[PDB]
């Protein structure tokens, strides 16, 4: 539990955003790229796995399950790369509240940056400080510690 | 303290490499980018603050502690912009170890990648994973868990 994470893809202003979310937490890491491609998911996991105890990821699609640059990026940085099958249903609609939620808050920033990964970044941000009560930022480094001792 | 972190900037194949570095564990985040802008730096710091609770920043430089785009950052996420003076002379000497480890690192790892990039994530992977016994990336999950109680 406090390994997992699922990546997720979403598209604004004809450009993608990559999402890492850790399951237990609701805390986010993203970024913008021009085109879901196995080099871009590939790096995207090496950066995560550098920074969180990354164990297991749920891959966002079929592409990504079978490149094979990326479980060569998951061998180099021991994950466990897993399917992305949600056979609990209530996992789809977390994810696309989820994708609705910082899409809103990208709106509310938008004005504020000119470059898409700008404002993409203050949405990461203002998701993980944002209070429920804890924030997930809160939440991921508990867990993770919890784990740890 | 759980929430300092300092800026090093340092060059390898002609380009730059970006780390912030959480005084307290020795944890680091790092980029590859063509040139050390402001415009650069604050983006950097952005990205950072949206992910570990940053409270203050020591800049690497009086240029990006001048630089009126790193002061927009650093108030957009909320950070204490701090010159990066070591009053205590011990610093200069952690940070040039810290640099050389890097170097020797992305050295190891050089060959299992095209792109310089995808060596630094390399490098700040093993760096954060080293047991020395915690890890740094153990180390600043515990120091800010701890705060956070
Ligand atoms: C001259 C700087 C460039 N702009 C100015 C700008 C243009 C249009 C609207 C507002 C602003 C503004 O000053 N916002 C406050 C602010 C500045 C920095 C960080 C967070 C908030 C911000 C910026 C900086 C670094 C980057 C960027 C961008 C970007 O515009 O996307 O993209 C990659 O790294
Ligand atoms: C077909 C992928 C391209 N290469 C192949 C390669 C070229 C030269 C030497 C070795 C390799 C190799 O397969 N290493 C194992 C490996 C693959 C992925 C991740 C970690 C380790 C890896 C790569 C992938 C994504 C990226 C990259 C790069 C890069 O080469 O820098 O740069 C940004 O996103």
């Amino acid at each position: 539990s406090p390994g997992i994470w699922q990546l997720d893809c979403t598209h604004l202003e004809g450009k993608v955003i990559l999402v890492a979310v850790h399951v237990a937490s609701g805390y986010i890491e993203a970024e913008v790229i021009p085109a879901e491609t196995g080099q871009e998911t590939a790096y995207f996991l090496l950066k995560l796995a550098g920074r969180w105890p990354v164990k297991t990821v749920h891959t966002d699609n079929g592409s990504n399950f079978t490149s094979t640059t990326v479980k060569a990026a998951c061998w180099w940085a021991g994950i466990k790369q897993e399917d992305g099958i949600p056979y609990n249903p209530q996992s789809q609609g977390v994810i696309e509240s989820m994708n609705k939620e910082l899409k809103k808050i990208i709106g509310q920033v938008r004005d504020q940056a000119e470059h898409l990964k700008t404002a993409v970044q203050m949405a990461v941000f203002i998701h993980n400080h944002k209070r429920k009560g804890y924030s997930a930022g809160e939440r991921i480094v508990d867990i993770i510690a919890t784990d740890i001792q």
